[PDB]
C-alpha cells in the first residue's frame, strides 16, 4: 500500500509530516515537491498515465487553475466535509484547505508613519507617494489579493483602489516576497505587501543573519478584516491509490496534520492560529469571509485590471 504525492508546497519542509503518516498507517508515501504550475502542466500532459494520487497546491489562483484543468475528482469523506471550514474547501468537494496564510502590509516605521496604516485602502494615501513597493503581478499571491478586493467591492471600486496604489509605487516590481521584505527592512521601500510567513522565516534565522537583521526593522500590519489564502489538497482525477490518498488528505487536514504542515512554514493551521511565538506576536486576525472558491472565480478579472492599471 502506497500513495504518490505531487506537492506545490515548495518550501522543502514537509517530509517529516509524511513520515509521521507512514509510521502511523504503514502506507508508504512517495512525495515529489516542486513548483505547483510545473505539477499542473505535468499532470495535463500525463493524464491517465500519471502516477499522482494526491496533489497539494499553494494559493487559490493555482487551485482554480488545477480545478479548470479537471485535475481533481470529487471525494466522499465524513471527516473532511464535517471538519474543514466551508470557506476553505471546494463546495463540489474536489479540494480541501490544509494551511492558512495572510497577505499583509509590512512597513519601515523610520520611513512612513505606521499610525496612518490599518488596511489595504490606506496604501492609496498620497503621503506614501514613492514609498510603496510591490511584488509583480505574475505572483498568484497578488492576483488572489486583487481577486479578494473584487469579491467584496466589485470591479469598479477595486480599479479605483488599484490606480491609487500603483500611483504610490516608484520602484520596479519585485520578483519575490523575501526580496521585498529586505527592501522594506533596508528602508529603500517604506511599505510592502507580502505573505506573513516569509517575515516569520526571516525573523527565525532560516535565511541567515542579514535577513533576520532586516526583518527586525519591519512593522507587520494585519488588515482588519484579513485576507486569508490557503494551501489545499485534492485527489487526482485518475488516482490509482484513491483510498490511500483520501486517508492521507484526512490526516493532513486533521489538527495534527495541519499543525505539522503549518509549523514547518510558519503558516496558521486550518482551524486554530499558530502556537509559534514569532507568528503570535504579529497579532490576532479576523478573516473577511471571502471564500477560496471566490478568489479563484475572479482571478482572470484581477489579472486583466492589474494589467490595465500597470501593475507589472
Ligand atoms: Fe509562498
Amino acid at each position: 500500500k502506497e500513495v504518490k504525492v505531487y506537492s506545490g508546497r515548495h518550501y522543502n519542509t514537509d517530509k517529516e509530516v509524511y513520515q509521521k503518516f507512514q509510521e502511523q498507517t504503514g502506507i508508504k508515501v512517495r512525495y515529489i515537491e516542486t513548483d505547483g504550475k510545473a505539477i499542473i502542466e505535468r499532470l495535463k500532459r500525463e493524464g491517465k498515465n500519471s502516477q499522482a494520487d494526491l496533489v497539494i497546491l499553494v494559493d487559490a489562483a493555482i487551485i482554480e487553475n488545477a480545478s479548470k484543468a479537471n485535475l481533481f475528482q470529487k471525494i466522499n469523506s465524513n471527516f473532511l466535509e464535517n471538519s474543514v471550514p466551508n470557506n476553505l474547501r471546494d463546495p463540489r468537494n474536489k479540494w480541501f484547505g490544509l494551511t492558512r496564510r495572510l497577505r499583509v502590509i509590512i512597513s519601515n516605521p523610520d520611513i512612513v508613519d505606521i499610525t496612518k496604516i490599518k488596511n489595504f485602502e490606506d496604501l492609496t494615501n498620497p503621503s506614501f507617494k514613492g514609498k510603496v513597493c510591490l511584488r509583480n503581478r505574475k505572483s498568484p499571491y497578488n492576483q488572489s489579493l486583487v481577486s479578494n478586493q473584487i469579491a467584496k467591492k466589485g470591479v469598479g471600486q477595486t480599479k479605483i483602489w488599484l490606480k491609487g496604489l500603483i500611483s504610490n509605487v516608484s520602484t520596479p516590481y519585485f520578483s519575490g516576497d523575501s526580496s521585498l521584505i529586505r527592501a522594506v527592512g533596508l528602508g529603500t521601500c517604506g511599505i510592502g505587501i507580502v505573505n506573513h510567513y516569509y517575515v516569520a522565516r526571516m525573523l527565525d534565522g532560516v535565511k541567515g543573519p542579514r535577513d533576520a537583521s532586516l526583518a527586525e526593522k519591519i512593522k507587520l500590519i494585519i488588515p482588519n478584516p484579513a485576507h486569508v489564502n490557503i494551501t489545499a489538497g485534492g485527489v487526482y482525477k485518475y488516482a490509482e491509490n484513491k483510498t490511500e490518498a483520501i486517508k492521507l488528505l484526512e490526516y493532513l487536514a486533521s489538527s495534527e496534520g495541519s499543525q505539522g504542515l503549518a509549523n514547518k512554514t510558519y503558516e496558521h493551521p486550518l482551524k486554530e492560529s499558530s502556537q509559534n511565538r514569532i507568528v503570535s506576536k504579529f497579532g490576532d486576525f479576523t478573516p473577511d469571509n471571502v471564500t477560496i472558491k471566490e478568489l479563484g472565480k475572479f482571478n482572470s478579472k484581477a489579472i486583466e485590471i492589474m494589467k490595465e492599471v500597470g501593475w507589472n
